């Protein structure tokens, strides 16, 4: 029993974080057989934040203008390329403790594991959402770029993100391991700004069933809903359309329990109109919907 | 910006778990060196789980009885004991991947990561605190046993919990890893349950700095309180005195936010007599105090 926001082991990516430094920047990289992936605006220089040219600034570099460190070994840097927001340095040495991997790009409403890291050394690791409107609320420091976000299947590393900036918000963004930006932001100072955001419907219908599994059932009934009249409720309440893919992808959880998806949806419904007069599912007060159906199996598999 | 429940990385730790076999029970151990700790109830049968004599029942083994499997290498059992509700099993390979390690036991109210484990394969990372009632709020299946805590200075893993079972509100309890249980707990089968618990008052006040550094200030105000007059709402809310060394270790804190501690106190004070109000501090609805001082400046350093 007992449900946690819980992360992926982190080993088999610790061993791909590296330090790179141009000019007086140093953030971090991913070192993956012999190439190093980190953020292009590690080339960038204060006086040109606003409107950098990125081909130029990269056309008046050399491979000995890339410090890479990889704990106290420095790696030589034999070329050097753009990939949309991501430079690609060729480094002499293939790392040997490169994972199995890929490169895959997620959805919002999607979860994956985030390994802060400074200086190239791991300091935290954590779970996060990527929400609708394309941000993710983590937590990053000066020199937390380049870190990167990731999800584990069986023993293959599927990295999803790579952190380059801050919002005014405090929230984050960046992009997938092939340098595309997830969501409408750019690597350059602008008055940027995270859009309007959406409640995760199905993710929170997802935590209910962990609730259940688990023992908290207060705010169980005997109604159901139809689901168009519950996607009336959930506009109202700015949460997502749910879609009949969505009951779909519900269907184990709700075999498991016994309770319908509309009949779930029906105590949502009542939880959004009323609240939660003082009670609390999972320890939270709040419906939250940063556990995917699949987190939530993964982690409850039989109760 | 931004604050998240962020663990440790793993790694270290993750080359150290193995999967432990006797009889028909299969849980986790913990190779260091050259011996492998685990629970000493694998060698309970389901036919003595009321009151076994583990004297007896470790007498009756042989180092051939346990089977020891490390990744897919077997390893050899050249020895065996108890050590208070721990077993050592000594084998005939020293750990190549030990880290620099440490065993520390912790104190309610201190904080650290948990590496759940099945079969000998971590499957997920996550923060726990040890409560004032010495139990944990974990997630935890058939087959975790054996599943440990940890914190990380530098490169020093502190292991500081493994874990033995589940009480009846589906919280857990466990021993440090010298074998003692925190609280007052027994590996064989009772009605032992939780006893009352409180809330941990320096990390509620701790996680208010936090939300203060990240922007979050509405439930700021221009009073101050007496540590007496605070305690006396304290006590009426379950929550722990507050003693002048909490002042003192959340001295930091107060520098960094210009906020001093008998004035937070005045903050909490009115959170405990009038709730929220509708509105959250860093995403949350409820006070959090599972962040202790030390995670919040380790986290939040330099806002
Ligand atoms: C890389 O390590 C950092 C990570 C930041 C630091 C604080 N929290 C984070 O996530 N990235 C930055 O500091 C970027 C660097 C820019 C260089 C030029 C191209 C765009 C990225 N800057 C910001 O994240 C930033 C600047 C800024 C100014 C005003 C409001 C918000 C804001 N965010
Ligand atoms: C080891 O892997 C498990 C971990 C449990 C499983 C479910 N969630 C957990 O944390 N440990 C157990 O199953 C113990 C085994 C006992 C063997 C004999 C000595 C004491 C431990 N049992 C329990 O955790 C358990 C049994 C039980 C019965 C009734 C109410 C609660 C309860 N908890």
């Amino acid at each position: 029993s007992g449900f946690r926001k819980m992360a992926f082991p982190s080993g088999k990516v610790e061993g791909c974080m590296v330090q790179v430094t141009c000019g007086t920047t140093t953030l971090n990289g991913l070192w993956l057989d012999d190439v190093v992936y980190c953020p292009r605006h590690v080339i960038c220089t204060s006086e040109d934040m606003l409107n950098p040219n990125y081909e130029d600034l990269l056309i008046r570099k050399s491979n000995h203008n890339f410090l890479v460190q990889a704990g106290n070994v420095q790696l030589r840097v034999i070329g050097h390329s753009m990939q949309n927001c991501v430079l690609k340095l060729k480094v002499d040495t293939a790392n040997p403790k490169t994972p199995k991997y890929k490169f895959v790009r997620i959805q919002p409403g999607q979860t994956f594991s985030v390994l802060a890291c400074y200086n190239g050394s791991p300091s935290g690791v954590y779970q996060c959402a990527m929400r609708p409107n394309f941000t993710i609320k983590g937590s990053f420091l000066n020199g937390s770029c380049g870190s990167v976000g990731f999800n584990i299947d069986y023993d293959c590393v599927s990295f999803c993100y790579m952190h380059h900036m801050e919002l005014p918000t405090g929230v984050h963004a960046g992009t997938d391991l092939e340098g595309n930006f997830y969501g409408p932001f750019v690597d350059r100072q602008t008055a940027q700004a995270a859009g309007t955001d959406t409640t995760i419907t199905v993710n929170v219908l997802a935590w209910l069933y962990a609730a259940v599994i688990n023992g908290d059932r207060w705010f169980l009934n005997r109604f159901t809903t139809t689901l168009n009249d519950f996607n009336l409720v959930a506009m109202k309440y700015n949460y997502e359309p749910l879609t009949q893919d969505h009951v779909d992808i519900l269907g184990p959880l709700s075999a498991q329990t016994g309770i319908a998806v509309l009949d779930m949806c029906a105590s949502l419904k009542e939880l959004l109109q009323n609240g939660m007069n003082g009670r609390t599912i999972l320890g939270s007060a709040l419906l939250e919907d940063e556990f995917t159906p699949f987190d939530v199996v993964r982690q409850c598999s039989g109760v």
